[PDB]
C-alpha cells in the first residue's frame, strides 16, 4: 500500500452544487475520467492524480492550496486562486488579475508554480476543498502521462511545452505552458462537518475570508497543515536536504555550547534546569554545575504555559540557578533564562507558512512552531554576539589578515593581540552564528549577562 488506489471511493457530496446529478457512488478512476483525463492502464510511475494523506505529508513542501470560483462553466469566467496569494481570471472566449484566455493563463500558472517550488520540491500537490469547478478546470492547464525526466537535467519533469514538444523540471521551465503530472488531495475526503471557513476558523484567526479564491486556497492549505502537523505529529518522517540544513544544525550545536559555557563561567550558577527535548544531552559536559533535565516535546499548537511546565509540585526551585530553554517555546520565560526561540516570521526554503501565525519548519523533520511573540521575552534581553575560548594559543597545521575585535574573548586579545588560531576559530564561529540567525533562530538571556565577566577567567 504505497499509492492511493484509483478504485478507492470518493465522496461526491461536496461536488453536487457545481456538478448537479453527480453519482453518489464514485471512484478516483471515474472522477479522473470525468475531469477529462485518460490513464490508459499505465504502469509508468504515475498511478493516480490523487494521493494519500501519508504521501501528502511526505511532500508537504509541494503543497499549493488551490480553489476555483465561478465569476459569473464553459460560458462564465473563472477566478483561479492559489495559496501563493495569486488570483487569475480565465475567460473561455491578494494579487488580482483581469480576465484572459486559458492559453495565456496556463503560461502564468507554470511560471508561478516553478518560482514558488523549484527550491522546495520535485513536484506540486494541489490541496483542495473540492466543490467541482477546480477539478473540471484542470484539463485547461494540466497534461498527464508517464513519469519523465527534464530535457536539461536529471530531475523529474513537472512541466510540458506544446511549442517545443519537450518536458522540464521547475528549474528549466521558462516559457513552458502545461503543468505535467501534478498531484492533488481533497481535504473534504477526510470527514468534516460544515464548510471550509467553519473548520478553518476553529484553529486559526490569522487567515480571513476576503471572499476571493486565493483566500479559500490559503484556508484549505492552512487547515490541511493543522490536521497533519498540529493535531497529528509525526517526527519519524524524514525530509530531503534542500539547503543549509547540516550547517544550520551544526551551528546550533556550536552556539548552544558557547553560550551556555559562557553563562556558567560568568555567573557560576550552582544548578542548571534543562527544559525541553527528552533526548537532550549536556551541551557543556565539562561544566561543574548540577545538570537537571525536564522532558518536554516541541509544542506544535500553542506555546507551553510556564505555570504548567514548572508548577504542580526536580529541584522544585526553578528560581535557583539558571533555566535553559533551547527551542522549548513557552508563553513567558522566567528572568533566570538562556533561550533559543525560532522566529516563525523568517523567510526561507526551510520555513513554510503555517497555522494561526505559526510556521512549519522543515529541517530533516517537520516541526510546526507556534507564532513568535516578543512578549515571551519581557524578563530577558537579546543575547549579543561574542566568541569565547580558553583553548591554548597554538596554530597547528587558509590565509591570514590580522583580527581586531572587541568580542573575541581570549587570553591573546586580553594580552593585546589575537593569535592566528583564535582569529580562524572566531571567524568560523561568527559564520556559524550568522547562519543560525539567518535561519530564523533568536537568542535571549538573563539581564545580568555580561561578557566583561569572562575576561577574569584568564588569570
Ligand atoms: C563582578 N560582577 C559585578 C558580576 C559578576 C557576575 N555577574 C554579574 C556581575
Ligand atoms: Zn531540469
Ligand atoms: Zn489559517
Ligand atoms: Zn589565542
Amino acid at each position: 500500500p504505497t499509492h492511493l488506489s484509483v478504485d478507492t471511493k470518493f465522496k461526491t457530496e461536496g461536488l453536487c452544487v457545481d456538478i448537479p446529478g453527480i453519482p453518489k457512488d464514485m471512484t478516483y478512476r471515474r472522477l479522473i475520467s470525468m475531469m477529462g483525463f485518460k490513464m490508459n492502464y499505465q504502469v509508468n510511475g504515475y498511478p493516480n492524480m490523487f494521493i494519500t494523506r501519508e504521501e501528502a505529508i511526505r511532500h508537504v513542501r509541494a503543497w499549493i492550496g488551490f480553489d476555483v470560483e465561478g465569476c459569473h462553466g464553459t460560458n462564465l469566467p473563472l477566478q483561479l486562486g492559489f495559496s501563493t496569494g495569486v488570483n487569475l481570471v480565465a475567460v473561455p472566449t491578494p494579487l488580482m488579475y483581469k480576465g484572459l484566455p486559458w492559453n495565456v493563463v496556463r503560461i502564468k500558472i507554470v511560471q508561478m508554480l516553478s518560482d514558488t517550488l523549484k527550491n522546495l520540491s520535485d513536484r506540486v500537490v494541489f490541496v483542495l476543498w473540492a466543490h467541482g469547478f477546480e477539478l473540471t478546470s484542470m484539463k485547461y492547464f494540466v497534461k498527464i502521462g508517464p513519469e519523465r525526466t527534464c530535457c536539461l537535467c536529471d530531475r523529474r519533469a513537472t512541466c510540458f511545452s506544446t511549442a517545443s514538444d519537450t518536458y522540464a523540471c521547475w528549474h528549466h521551465s521558462i516559457g513552458f505552458d502545461y503543468v505535467y503530472n501534478p498531484f492533488m488531495i481533497d481535504v473534504q475526503q477526510w470527514g468534516f462537518t460544515g464548510n471550509l471557513q467553519s473548520n478553518h476558523d476553529l484553529y486559526c484567526q490569522v487567515h480571513g475570508n476576503a471572499h476571493v479564491a486565493s483566500c479559500d486556497a490559503i484556508m484549505t492549505r492552512c487547515l490541511a497543515v493543522h490536521e497533519c502537523f498540529v493535531k497529528r505529529v509525526d517526527w519519524t518522517i524524514e525530509y530531503p536536504i534542500i539547503g543549509d540544513e547540516l550547517k544550520i544544525n551544526a551551528a546550533c550545536r556550536k552556539v548552544q555550547h558557547m553560550v551556555v559555557k559562557a553563562a556558567l563561567l560568568a555567573d557560576k550558577f550552582p544548578v542548571l534546569h534543562d527544559i525541553g527535548n527528552p533526548k537532550a544531552i549536556k551541551c557543556v559536559p565539562q561544566a561543574d554545575v548540577e545538570w537537571k533535565f525536564y522532558d518536554a516535546q516541541p509544542c506544535s499548537d500553542k506555546a507551553y504555559k510556564i505555570e504548567e511546565l514548572f508548577y504542580s509540585y526536580h529541584s522544585d526551585k526553578f528560581t535557583d540557578g539558571v533555566c535553559l530553554f533551547w527551542n522549548c517555546n513557552v508563553d513567558r520565560y522566567p528572568a533566570n533564562s538562556i533561550v533559543c526561540r525560532f522566529d516563525t516570521r523568517v523567510l526561507s526554503n526551510l520555513n513554510l507558512p503555517g497555522c494561526d501565525g505559526g510556521s512549519l519548519y522543515v529541517n530533516k523533520h517537520a516541526f510546526h512552531t507556534p507564532a513568535f511573540d516578543k512578549s515571551a521575552f519581557v524578563n530577558l534581553k537579546q543575547l549579543p554576539f561574542f566568541y569565547y575560548s580558553d583553548s591554548p594559543c597554538e596554530s597547528h597545521g587558509i590565509d591570514y589578515v590580522p583580527l581586531k575585535s572587541a568580542t573575541c574573548i581570549t587570553r591573546c586579545n586580553l594580552g593585546g593581540a589575537v593569535c592566528r588560531h583564535h582569529a580562524n576559530e572566531y571567524r568560523l564561529y561568527l559564520d556559524a552564528y550568522n547562519m543560525m540567525i539567518s535561519a530564523g533562530f533568536s537568542l535571549w538571556v538573563y539581564k545580568q549577562f555580561d561578557t566583561y565577566n569572562l575576561w577574569n577567567t584568564f588569570t
